[PDB]
């Protein structure tokens, strides 16, 4: 069985939920995890003892003053006059949501220093992070998505002037998770606040149509060798297992697979879909879902181990 | 009076060209360049004496046994008797072509470490490094490109089957730059050679129609504040330089005028450039490479770190650089 390393924290709007994921993965992985590496907002790495990996320790994480590590080839590094002490780290699991983990910075940085990992690489991160780019990627793959307007602080007034709006619609930043800046607009006075709130998260905002009580379906999965290993379908807002045709389930899996291509190799991704007049629409790609969507897999621990092992790793 | 570091080398097929780029900019910029940072194929950072910046020294570089520095917040980590000593870097000029400068990796490292730089950020790097991604980006912007077929290894044996246009073809890696692995294919005898030779440089190959008698024009430039600062138009294959017409003339012409393209065409080249460099290349000096087919402007590619930062295409490059440096937040 593979030894692991869990990376979490990050300079991110999803910092706090990253710690939840890593704490969740502790219950799943237990002893399989050699190291717990915390990445704080100032971009310092710290080693956390397995006994300290709980909510109480992290609320008071400042006072603690841990000794900052510096990333280097094959692992982590501590300095003194005597030289550099190198902690050689095993296959790391990127559990940093948003910010550094999903925008491509960490994929680049881990890849730079030849540290093997589970998570989206640079291209996969960039395209899944920016929703506008996700739309172009999907479009090219013949996978449907909701029509949209991409706005920025510049064209803001120009594009919305002389306009008689067709309500409702949904306003969201071009690149963020957990719905941090996402508001529904039903009337024109509701618009300013929706746009201002979404611009607090991103230079660019996406306006899409709103259709309430539409079917939402989430599928997690990864590629191991030449086959795919899927999770159960989630019905995220309902209320466990989701009720679906064999044929719908199969449409979702087909879409997932086109999306994943070779881009998302080495990652456990969840694609979120809409079903409108029973057509499948791609909502988004979460290449680092909360707790790696472990609770949606029949045998997550074995799926992980199977993926880890199929990696062409080589330090 | 801004100072720069020049970062060059890298794990790139264009490693040698990057060294040439840094020697050229030494020549141009001089001792504004406070530091010269070498990155080798094994990803160690070395500091190099300005006096050692030349072909002869780099021809033997692998034996000079230099002391590797480690990148960290605000610069490079050196050790002393007092422990970690930080060498703070002035604005770095990313001159690592191709692998590691143009693929998003060094952009992420410098951003991660709060190290100010001139060059493409992460999205710009990614979107301009992968020629298939550039094709998708150009399309959404309304910019013309040649049609193509994208090939994998698990799929390359089906090449002719998937082709939706005729011979002749031009075959090229998805991401290699510097005319590396590029072959013109006239007939499917030559196709197996062109393919296995470009798959030497990438997991993906792009196939395009080869079209004869196409005008090639390259345009370099950057955004400074709310204005573009353009270079001369390069014609890579004659090696002549054509510049733009001014409607706001402040001199009387006393000689036979100089060799320019039409007002319409100069305008299109600039328009394609601006919409391409949108907000995604802010902080970079890029060269877009265009084809003109029957009067139309098509994009061949975006090069966010051109060779020698395309400095010989600018009127005053030091002033252009400096003003870009100044405008950065």
């Amino acid at each position: 069985h593979m030894e692991f390393c869990v990376l979490f924290g990050g300079a991110s709007f999803e910092h706090e939920i990253s710690i939840v994921s890593a704490i969740a993965l502790k219950g799943v992985l237990k002893d399989r995890i050699k190291y717990f590496i915390f990445l704080d907002e100032n971009h310092h790495f710290y080693l956390i003892e397995e006994s300290n990996m709980h909510s109480k320790y992290f609320a008071q994480i400042k006072e603690k003053k841990l000794p900052p590590l510096i990333l280097t080839h094959n692992g982590l590094l501590k300095n003194s006059f005597l030289g550099a002490k190198i902690i050689e780290l095993p296959l790391v699991i990127n559990l940093v949501h948003g910010g550094d983990g999903e925008d491509g910075k960490l994929a680049s940085l881990l890849e730079f220093y030849r540290i093997a990992f589970i998570g989206p690489r640079i291209e996969a991160s960039v395209l899944s992070y920016n929703k506008y780019l996700t739309k172009l990627y999907a479009k090219d793959l013949g996978i449907k998505t909701l029509d949209y307007v991409l706005l920025n602080e510049k064209n803001r007034a120009n594009a919305l002037d002389l306009m008689n709006f067709n309500f409702p619609f949904i306003v969201k930043p071009s690149n963020a998770g957990s719905s941090l800046g996402v508001n529904v607009v039903k009337e024109e006075k509701e618009l300013i606040y929706a746009l201002d709130s979404a611009f607090e998260y991103s230079k660019e905002v996406l306006i899409e149509p709103f259709i309430q009580g539409v079917k939402e379906y989430n599928l997690a999965g990864c590629k191991i060798k030449k086959d795919f290993c899927f999770s159960y379908i989630e019905e995220p807002n309902k209320q466990p297992k989701a009720s679906l045709s064999n044929a719908l389930e199969e449409q979702l899996k087909e879409n997932f697979k086109k999306l994943y291509s070779d881009l998302f190799d080495g990652a456990i991704i969840r694609c979120d879909f809409f079903v409108i007049e029973n057509e499948v629409y791609l909502n988004e790609i979460n290449p680092i879902p909360g707790s790696l969507a472990n609770y949606l897999f029949d045998d997550f621990k074995t799926t992980l181990e199977n993926l880890a092992q199929s990696l062409p790793k080589t330090p």
